[PDB]
């Protein structure tokens, strides 16, 4: 059966159990110490896209050295919406979004405030018109 390598490092950061060979379907996940901040979804997946090799199915999240003065400005999606998330958005905060009746969306649904005050580390969703 198809297996996926070993999983992307992180630095300051911690990977939950995870068992070898790793199988599709495996889920693993990410965590950081108090005084940094996870950005990016924390869990990852095993999948296979030719049933032959297995790969992870996103970039693993990072850990940021807290920044306290860090905030973000109101992400906004068109033709989408906020589903969860509240201002003011520090350092840490995410906002998840969902598209609106008739709309489909394109990309990662949440998104991290960032030290350098900027929504990441992905580009905001797109939801389109369908
Ligand atoms: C972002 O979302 C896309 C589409 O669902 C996915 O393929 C990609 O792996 C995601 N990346 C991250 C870092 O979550
Ligand atoms: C949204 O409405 C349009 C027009 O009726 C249609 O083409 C599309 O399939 C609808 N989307 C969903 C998810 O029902």
């Amino acid at each position: 059966e198809a297996s996926c390598g070993s999983p992307p490092p992180i630095l300051n950061g911690r990977i939950s159990y995870y068992s070898t060979p790793i199988a599709v379907g495996t889920v693993i996940r990410y965590s950081c110490s108090g005084t940094f901040r996870l950005i990016g979804e924390k869990s990852l997946l095993c999948i296979t896209k030719d049933k032959v090799d297995g790969t992870w199915d996103k970039p693993a999240p990072k850990c940021e050295y807290f920044n306290k003065y860090s905030s973000c400005p109101e992400p906004i999606v068109p033709g989408g919406y906020k589903i969860r998330g509240s201002t003011p958005y520090r350092h840490g905060d995410s906002v998840t979004f969902a598209c609106k009746t008739n709309f489909s969306m394109n990309g990662n649904k949440s998104v991290w405030c960032q030290a350098n005050n900027m929504w990441g580390p992905t580009r905001l969703p797109t939801c389109v018109s369908i």
